[PDB]
Order: structure tokens, then sequence, then C-alpha cells
């Protein structure tokens, strides 16, 4: 059966399991004795001081408080890690053949576990960083849920469905969507084969919607087209122990207790997960002349406190009109200040990518600049049936020792004739 | 029957008609035929370009567009005025018996012709001022419409209950209960016996929750509280024409429609009419010594663009406990940069009101003084059964001629002794 | 013979008339005496203290500074005015047809003596308000110059070329081109027709580029196609006196002195008239679905201190592609919180326009939704060949009498059938 | 003798030994020679160019100018470290028995020697970050002063009284009373018994009063009740040299000279170290129902450049009246994006603490539960005779090694059973 969810980017959502009509407390969020014998939990994704604007928390009732857990063990990282510095620097463009997913005949390997660093910056304790990752895996976690003590994800499957369970309920996302697990959100990921895909993480901080400027009230990502999922909750004790893994300051721990944690009977707030269908993206771009910087695909931003600078951007490249005149619609030559991961969805192949480290020139090559030098220009359709997509960063990213084990135009000039 | 809400102040809802599900068009916001043939109409609370925190607008779906009707024409304002300049000044204290509502018997009168402005400031085309405004009435708007399309009402009803009619649904407001209706929002109202209320009219405005600075993350009005109506419509011809009255630059006008205007099948934004009951009032006050500043108690706030300075301020005085040992409870003697005007729901009665204009000293009488200082501090109980509230602005308050109209110690010093 | 000019909106410019090389102080502003015996004066656009991002300020070196005149002595004001209530207010818009143009057989009538206040808001004194013009002429200023002591002047021909004259150099704007005439830089225009066009004044406060948000570095009205005349001067006594008009407190005055004006050898600064063609403008819009809001065709904006809010927009629908697939291309119904203004450079026809007035609602015709609700969507040319504009303002507009003199659907719903 | 201070959180003050009447240059800072032939020194505590609301920094004169020492030599640095990097991570909640302080009998111990870092975060030469550290000692400091070149330190005693000398004056700082000392700023302290206490060091930020949001203007900690030591000098030749201890980039360094450095006859400036009694803590909270943030007990903030972040706040829970209705009074359960350290001035004792690292679940015990979810509540005293509080940190907190050696509920649900 197929889900519903409740809609609106950073509202200030109510929800409550259809099963326990009037779990949420009545005009207050702390009564002696909670609706159904609940107990109200709440998860403050923001200090207490921040403005309205910035303030985030959510309230849980839960059957359960989550202090009740044994407690946390040191486990091994496997393949995360947050040392940028074991590597040494490299400025050249790197590419990534589609990563390799483990057979579940070799190896059964879960969400977790298939957790591999490719790439980061930044310090981990003190909010300001970024990671990306790759998970490989073949297995659905089974009595196991993972939340990251350093900050938010956003996840991009490329190769497979991935059916979500949080305390919040449940989300289905597919490939061509996106969503977001914030910091300290227990989640499990059921998976239903060979699994691949992208995780930007972004250390201390939140995505926000980008400011439209001129663009208006509209366009991009509308707001109306985030979903969030329904109240849902299970009350199920787990013989030998249900495990809770914790990525804390970089490092991985693991605590068993005697229930699973998806015991959220109801809840209200405006801090939750959330998915996004990347079809819905209202494609703004040029329609006389020139080629517009890609800044204008912006899906998601995770603000730095430098005004118009991103610790991390999710930008995309989706299906659109091409209609510019005179004009060399390709991407332009370019020298950025800031890192470009490019990965893809749906040259590399979908579930490989690339990186452009700070500075490094990049642009297009000896064939498509021919190509696009002499083709006779009129509207075409451009990314069809495919969807590529950018993560950039304003800090210099470093590939970690696995992001390197897994890795790989003429003159024309006519001085003395204008036009 | 008993009408439902969604709740979320400021939030990004999405609404349809129960009748016809799946009126919202799906990803997009104009297709070239809008669902059930409806006509796409967008409201815009603010311009365009401004940043997320503060773009308002919403989508109504309708059955005609609110362009088909006739031209507006010049109606009698009554005693709705904005003149503020044809009463000379005068800083004394003014009061105000609960105002006299008129009897059906002696004429009918609804919610427009029953509006009366009592004072205000400012400049009505510049987005620069306010008006406090008294409804007394006594029959309901019938094929009578009214919008603003000079700012923002923030309604009081204190005698008699008020059901609403907007284009984004309908809202019962009761006393102890009030409702915003943001700028160019067409609405009717149906009231029930002889009523009477208070308007608090902000220009070119929208009213916010207040940051919480150290109260936190909750507390005062918390966002869940505040109740937004669920889409509803009416596909109604109205013989002889159903009248729009407009509020333009101050001045009123009636433009006649072939339909009833509420003819919005769905509507999605962050721009719509709420609700609030002021019993759910999370209030913060002292609770060791001291007496708390009476802007502990804010509800809304309409912001200027200086920090922290407010063009009109919605403040209430709910029960609560007065636990404050060694300390004078009531009031403290005061005299204030802002106006202040004070009214009560249920010294005056219910109804009436006081002004205490810029800097003229105000402060406990002769009786409260006294008692206050000689009696035996323990926990007691405060303003249970009362609902006093204040609208106090940063601008000097000037009386209307109907305002006018319509009005009516001991030293103790012990030089040789301190303790 | 044609003009040359310098470009780049806001650059600090240094400019010397070619026939005295190095007329400009080398190192330093005041010398105890210029370079050529010139005279060094200081035109201030802003406050002294204001930061790099918006302190405004050249340096002229004259011939004699401007001190040298007459006392000031009243004019008649003709048809300028400021007084925005000696007409009642009226919501319904308003439609012109191209203004008359008096012929010179008639009345010789020169680019001062034909400016007519159309409508306007705010107090001028206070650096708060904004006034549309239309100028009507068809004689060249002879030994006449013109200032604005209250604002900035964003002047758009339709019919008929300027060839005008500024202490900065000379601009020939032509229509499809705009320029800027800021607060008290004194003028003089030529003409060579009957002329007709529009005029938006901005009182205190300078024109601005907007920000681009996602659009990024590059798009709309880009940087370098903004063009600032080179010095020219001319030292030319002139018997009877030349006379310099005053626009001061929205009052004309009259002031003789014995040379012309525009007698600056060399200048520097950041503080420069200038001129934009509007086919230069680099049009953003969407390339998939949906419509996009006008703000995304800002040329210009004078922002008022509230972020994201404008006094006044300078808005353009130029030529470009329409490519929407599944979008009901024309404008949307609309009702919105600003004034709209709007005019046609080449149903009104050019050198007309309207007033939508704030909350009015607006929107496409009966012809035109029907015929945009069935046609085959596929990529086609919108506006080529026409250029309509839009003045956009925060405040709510109000006809004068003058430009009150000048001045002259089907329900489709299927309640059971969605898709 | 009792000492006198001078009252007033921030202000610019002035203050003369009554000794040297007049030693203040009159209506200058620079004289060419100082009033009885001082030196004038200036102790810069920000960027020169910080705007009028953060520019810190007081003029000093004196009998010599600081500049009159030996090299400074690298000392052993103790259990002062910064090194968050020895100990592996560890999300568990630590708790720490009251901290041994060693006896004089086995060891004489005085205040900088007996300082030992609990944790921390953040870089040092960067100014970001923080560390708790821990002072256990026996002996008065004698012929020794302490400098910190990295930031400020909030002293927060525990047992045992302090003597402070800095070169603004003596403080007596007790137990139940805080004190800052800004960077930079040379001090010195006797104390009288074991000692032990807690120390909040903030690197390159300095300590404010928080805005009180809806509090208004008076209420928390009043401006009023911080005390700033007055004037107070002597003029000490130290045979064998006295020692200034100075704590540079987290290493100590020590640097003898001849004379005692609290020469300082008069000071002016805003820039002084300064103690808070808390119990002038005007404590505000619910007086309805609910249970507030901690927020609500913020003594001091060091901010961070996030709006609304801090670094570090210091948190007291002072006695108090509890008195909300239909609420659980007790500290609701808790998952938080900050650190938060806890104290107790007068479950653990008086002198130890406990750690709840990033979203680390937390919350009351079962016992606590079950007791506060039956009781009939009425208006109750809270925590009389006690004093805890909190350091809370937007960074994640790691534990030091000394930090390590030192350390140590039902499901009630009904699901058919709403109310
Ligand atoms: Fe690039
Ligand atoms: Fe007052
Ligand atoms: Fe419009
Ligand atoms: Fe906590």
């Amino acid at each position: 059966a197929e889900l519903k969810y409740i809609s609106g980017f950073g509202n200030e959502c109510s929800s409550e399991d259809p099963r326990c009509p009037g779990s949420l407390p009545e005009g207050q969020n702390n009564p002696q004795v909670c609706p159904y014998n609940l107990y109200a939990e709440q998860l403050s994704g923001s200090a207490f001081t921040c403005p309205r604007s910035t303030n985030k928390r959510s309230w849980l009732y839960r059957i359960l408080p989550s202090v009740s857990h044994k407690p946390f063990e040191s486990i091994d990282e496997g393949h995360v890690t947050h040392n940028w510095d074991e590597v040494d620097p490299d400025p050249n463009q790197l590419r990534w053949k589609p990563f390799e997913i483990p057979k579940a005949s070799q190896k059964k390997v879960d969400f977790v576990s298939g957790l591999h660093t490719l790439c980061g910056a930044g310090d981990i304790k003190s909010n300001n960083g970024l990671a990306i990752h790759i998970f490989l895996c073949n297995t659905s976690m089974e009595n196991r849920c993972f939340y990251n003590s350093d900050g938010d994800f956003l996840i991009v499957p490329q190769k497979g469905n991935l059916l979500i369970y949080t305390e919040f309920g449940k989300m289905l996302v597919q490939p061509n969507e996106i969503c977001v697990i914030q910091r300290g959100m227990r989640f499990s990921i059921d998976v239903f084969e060979e699994t691949r895909g992208y995780i930007l993480e972004v250390y201390g901080v939140h995505f926000e919607l980008p400011d439209l400027g001129p663009i208006g009230a509209n366009g991009l990502a509308n707001p109306r087209d985030f979903l969030i999922p329904i109240a849902w909750y299970e009350d199920r004790q787990v013989p030998g122990g249900y495990t809770v893994i914790n990525k804390y300051q970089g490092k991985l721990f693991a605590a068993k207790q005697d229930v699973s944690p998806f015991n959220v009977v109801a809840w209200h707030g405006n801090y939750t997960p959330y998915k996004y269908n990347l079809k819905n993206f209202m494609v703004i771009n040029s329609v006389a002349f020139d080629h517009a910087d890609p800044s204008i695909f912006t899906v998601l931003t995770a603000k730095s406190v430098r005004p118009g600078v991103a610790i991390a951007d999710f930008v995309i490249f989706p299906p659109r009109w091409g209609v510019a005149d005179k004009t060399f619609r390709p991407p332009y030559y370019h020298r950025n200040c800031m890192s470009e991961f490019m990965g893809l969805i749906r040259g590399f192949l979908p579930g490989g990518g690339s990186l452009h480290s700070t500075m490094t020139p990049h642009g297009p090559d000896a064939d498509c600049f021919e190509k696009a030098s002499k083709v006779k220009l009129a509207p075409e359709r451009i990314a069809d049936g495919t969807m590529a997509f950018m993560f950039e960063s304003s800090l210099s990213l470093a590939v970690t020792k696995w992001g390197l084990k897994a890795s790989r135009l003429k003159s024309h000039f006519t001085p003395n004739s204008r036009n």
C-alpha cells in the first residue's frame, strides 16, 4: 500500500497515528500525564535562543523515552572517515566509474555497513564542514537503526529504492527523488536490490530553500512539493536487543535497547525528515541569449554565516528547453572558488562522479566545443531522461584513501579578422 | 456542525474542499487547464522579491476570477476615518464606557456599517501607520463582503460570536479568541446578537510571532495553536448582485458582481486568515521577585524596520499565578515612549477602554498602592475569569472626532528612616 | 558624429575632456590650484557616513563653481504636482490613450514645460515617495537646464529621441533605451520632433541593480551595458542669462547665471548620469513549466529599508522564447499588495498606460483565457517588436487631477469531473 | 575590611585609587606627562574598528608599563591541555564525583598549579572554541600572577572563597557568585582553605548579557548587579622577581619582573574584570502551564556569529516558585544539538558534574517520572538552598585524558484509552 505524506517545507506540523486519535496533548506540550500515557520528548535542532526563522524543534509523544538504552560501545568505522589529511592534496580532476555494489551472494551488507566516505573538508566538532559519502549495500537493516550526532544527511538514491523508517513515520525514496534526515533523527532503511547512492553530509547546519531573488515568490523547488512522513509507530520488543548505531564526532557507536525506537505515537514541530521529487522542479533559465550560471538550478542550500556563501549547495540539471540564440549553449570554460562534485542519477555513467577542485580549470571538451560552435540554433529538448546533479562547496574538498583507491582543443584565432 | 481547521502559524498550507478531491494542480501552480476547469489566481501579500522568511502569497483555484465585477463606486464612509488632525491633540488619559451597540429594533446594522474608528496614527498610502476601530452591529452581512486594500485586521470580539466567511474557508471566532484577516482578503460576517468588539488595523505590514529570546523554543503563543480555515466554496448566483465593499486608501467603495466571492474550491500558500484562542497562551512571568514588563505577554507583533520596535503589538493579561516575594505585584508607575490602548474582553467594564498617550504618567491608584504595599505575600491566582489586553504602538495615537464624542495618593517619605 | 561612453554600473570613474589632458588633479582631490586653474566642486549623492557600498559622490573640476548664479525665483509649476489629496481615491483600473503631444504650430513647449505628473505617493521632504510623470514637448531647451533637488529620474523615451546635456557629458537616449539622472544633476534636453515619454521619480533614494539570487553572477541587466557619458565642456557666456530650473520640495524655481552650467572640464566619482539599452537585457524565465512572476524581469530597483521591498521597481517585458509545457502562458489572475503602472514603448497603444491599484483584481480577459486554454503548446516567440514595462511600487499611488482629466468571462466548472 | 565596587555591566568606567586623587588625565588619554608621572597603557579587548556596541578597551595609568619584564620561558603545562584528540570520542553521559582537592599537608598547590582541563572543543589560535577547567588548590598565589592570552574566563567557585587581585582592583568572589576575567588581564588569587571550582573558558570572544526578547527591559541578570573593582595599586619591588604566568596558544609560560603588576594607580574604560551574585537573578518562568526551556535561565552568553547561536552560555537553576498546573514539572526528555555540562555549587554532589553530549538522549529517571506524574499539583518552592548550573555549547565537547581518569523506566501505554 502506498504512503501518505504531509506537505510544506519548514512547516510547523502535527501528526497522530490514525489508530490513536488525540494522542497529541491539547493546547500544551507537557501535560502531567500525556494522552494514552505516553512520554513527551523534545528533539532540539537549533539552539533554544534562535529567532523564529531558524528555531527548530519537535515534540515526540512516545511509548518509551529514548533514554532507555544500554551504554554505547565503539564499533568498527568501516569506510566512514573524516581524516582529510591521510592522503596528500591533488588538484587534478578525479572521475569515478559507477561504484561497485557488493553482491548478497558474496557479502550481506546493509546501508550502514556499506557507507563509504568519498571526500570532505572541515572540522566535525566545530560545525564547519561537510562530507560526501557513497552507500553500497544489498540487504535491509534488521533490528538496527542509525542516527547522526554530527549533522544532516541529504540522501540521493541512484540505483535501488529506499524504504525509510524514521521516528516521524515512513518514506519511500526512489531514484530521481531525494530526502533529508536531520541531525539526531534515528532511521532504518529497507532495500530491494543491490543498492547505490550518494549522501551529502553537512556539519552542524541545516538545509534551507534558497531565497529566490528576482525569480520572486514561485519557482525552482516549490515548498508544497516537499513531503514529510505521517506519524506511524510500532510497539515491538526485540529479543536480543534492537541496535542503535550512532555517528558521534565521526566515529561509530552501538547501543542496545529493548524495543524498536520507532514508537512515536504522535509528534508536532518543524524539525522533521522529508523528501522531494526532482521532477517537480520548476526550471528557470535563459530564454533570449547567453548561458545561465548553474546556481540557477539550486534545490537546497546549507548556508554559511557569510551572506550568499553556502557550506554546500545541492544543484540539479533537469529536463528543459534550450532556446538561447547566438549563444554557446554548453557549459562555459570555468575556474571557480568552490569545489564541484558531480553525480548522475540516470564522462561517467549513472552512479559514478567527478570532482573539480578549487580553481582547477574545467569546461567542455574539443568535440563539444566544435559541435556547439557550428549548429544552427533552434529550440531543443535538453537532459530528457537524464538527471545529473552537483554538490558544490565553499570549502576545498579532500578525497579520502578509499576515494582514491576507487578512482580512475585547438586555437582558431584570426588576429586580423574580428567578424 | 463544528468547523475543522488546519494548524500552524505561517505554514505553507494546501486545502481542497472535500467535495472536489484533487482540485489542486499536481506539481505546479499554473496548468493550461486547472483541475475541474477552475481559474488560478494569485494573492500576493508581499513584494515578489522578499526573502523566504517574509515572502507571502496564496494560489486560489476558483470558479470565476475576482476580476469579474462591475466598477467600484464610492459609498459613504460612516464612522471609518483616518483624518488624525480634525481633533486637537490631548495628552490626558481617555476612558470609554462599553460602547453602545445599536438595537435591531432601532437600526439594522451589519459589521461594516457599524465600524467606528477610535484612534490612529500614520499615513495610509505609505505603509506606516495603524488605526483602532470598534465594531457595533446587530445583523449579519447579507450578500455583502468586505476587504481591506490598506492593511491587516486583528479582530477581537468582546460581546457576540463572529461566524466569518473568507475565500479560504470559514472561522467561528468567539470572545476570548482573536482572528487576523490580512490585506486584500474578502470576508463576510454573520452575528447572532447585539455585537461589539475591537479591531487593530496596521498599514502595509503583517503580524508575526515575536522572537522568544531567552524564553527559547516554546512558550507564549505556540505556533500549533493558530488555526487556519479549511477550503470551502459556494457556487451561488446572486439576483441583484453580490456587493464587495472595499477599504481603499481609507475610503469605502462598493462593486457589484454576479456571484458570491467565496467560490474558491482549493487553495495553497502561506498567506491566509487565522484565529487563535487566548486560553492557550503559555504564560511566562516572574517566579522569585520583581514585576515583569508587560511585553512578556506579547501575542502578535507588527514589526517596524527598527529592530525590536513594533508598529503595533497585541498583548494580553491572562489568568496566571502571582508569586513574586518582597515585591510590589501591581503594575509599576510608568511613563512610556509608546501609546497604550487598553481593552477588556471579559476602571472600565468589558467592551470599553483607555488610552495612555506617549509619556503621560500612569500607574496604580491610591487604594491599589495601599493594599499591595501591606498584604502578606503568598502564591495567588490573578486575572481568573477576566481577559484584558493592550494594543501598544510606537506611534503617537490621535483620537478621532467620534472617539472623543464617545469618551468620558500620599507621600510616605521618612527622610531619616531607610529600613 | 556619435558619442562615446564609459561602461560599468556604479563604477568609480575618471573622465577628462580630450582637449584638456591632465585636467584631473593627480593623486588628490583638492589641490591648492587645480590643473588649468579650475575649481573643484563635490556633488554628494549620499550622506558622508554611508558605507562603501552606498557612498556616492563626484568631484567636478569646472570653469566656475555652481555658486555663481543669481537668487532663485519661483516660477509657475504647470502640471508638476505632488498633492496626492486633491483627487478622491479610486480603486478602479485606469487606462490612458497615448498622451497628446502639443504641436509646435500651436505652442512651442520644451521638456520642462511639458512635464505632467500622472500619479504618486509619499512625502517629498522625507525621502519616502515617488511620482510618475509624462513629458509632452516639441522644442529643445534653449539656454535652460533642469535639476531635481528632491530625488532621481528614470527617463523612458517612447516617441522621439532625447539628446541630453549633463555636467558629466552628453547622452543620446532613444526609444527602447532608458537613462537615469540622479538628484542634483543639472541637465538640458534637445528634441527632434513631437516628443513623448515616461518618468519614474523616486524621493531621496537611488536605483541599484537587483541582487540576482539563484540567477547568480550574470543575467538580466549586466553591469557592463550601463553607459556613462564622457567629460565634455563648453565655456559659453549667455547674453541675457542662462536659466537653471530647480525642482525643490516639489515646486519649480528659476535662477539666472552668466554662463552655461556645462563647464566641467574633468570629473571623477561614482555618482553620474547613465543610460541603458533594453535590448541587452539577458532575459531569464521558465523553461519547463509554469509562469514566472514578473519580478524576474527587473531592470533597476529603488530599495526601501525593508529587505526585498522596493519603493519602486522598473520591470520590462522583452522579446523572448515562451516554452512552458502544460502551462497557462499568459499572466495569471492577480491581486497584489503593490501598485502597478504599465506603459508601452513600442489594452493601450504605445505612449499610453494603465494603473492597477493595490489589491484591485486583474488578469487576462475572456478571449485571452479561452485562446491560451486551448492552444497546442510549442516553442514560440513572444513580444517581438514590442516593449512593455512596469513601474511597480510598494506605496499606494494616487492619480493627480491632470492624470484623471487625461484618462478613459464564464464559469467552466465541472464539479463531478476532475480530469 | 570589605571591598567597594562600581556597578554596571559593560559601562565605560573611571577609577582612581583614593590615595592619589586626579591620577586620571583630564580630558585626554595621552598627556605628554601623565599626572603623578605615570605611564599610559592601553589594553585592547577588541579590534580597533569594532562598532561602538562591541569596541572594548581600557586605559591603565601605572607606575611601570607591562613591557618591563624579562623574556618568557616555557614551564610545564600540568593538566592544562587543549588536545581534544588524545582520547577517542564517547557519546555516553559522563559523571564526576566532587573532584579531589589536594591537601596542603601533601602538596602545596596554588590556583594555577591546580588547573585541570576537563573538556573542550575548537581551535585556539582561530578564536573558535572553549574549554572547561576545574581548579583544585590549597595555597594562595605568592608573587605570581596569571593571564590568558587566548580568551576569557568565567570563574565559578564551589568550595572556598577567592580573593582576587587584578590590575583594576580586588574582588572577593564567594560560592554562589561568579566573576569574569577577560583576555589579557593579569590576576592573582588568595585562597583560605582546600579550594575547588569550575571555569568556562571561551576563545577570542567575550561574554554579553542576553537580549531579553519579550522579557523586555528588566529581568534575569540586571546590569546593575554586575560589580567591577575600584582602582587599587601597590608599588612593591619583589626580591628574586615577581612571576607572570601566561597561557599563550594553550601552553604555559613564565616571565620574571622586578615589581608586582598591580601598580595601576588609575584606569578608565569598558574592558574590566567583574563579578555577579547569583542570588540577584530575577527568575523568569512559566506561571500557568507547561515547562519552560532552560535557556530562560541564561546569565551570560558568548555569542557566535550565527544569530542566536552561542559558543557557550552560562545558565543557572535558582530558588524559585514552581506553579505550572496540569504540567509535568521536572525537565522533559531531551535530545539536543548542543553539548550540556552541568555543575553544582551547593546524580552528583556539589563540586562534581555531568556531560550530556550532542544528541545523546537524556531526561528524568523512573522514580522522578513516577512521582511527578502522580502528585496533586500546587504552588511549591524549588531549588531552595541549592544552586545548579550549566555550561552549554554549540560545539561538541570532547573530554581530556585527565577528565576521563577522573570520571565514574516502563511503558504505560493504553492504546485503546486516550483520556
Ligand atoms: Fe564549474
Ligand atoms: Fe504602561
Ligand atoms: Fe499584477
Ligand atoms: Fe537537555
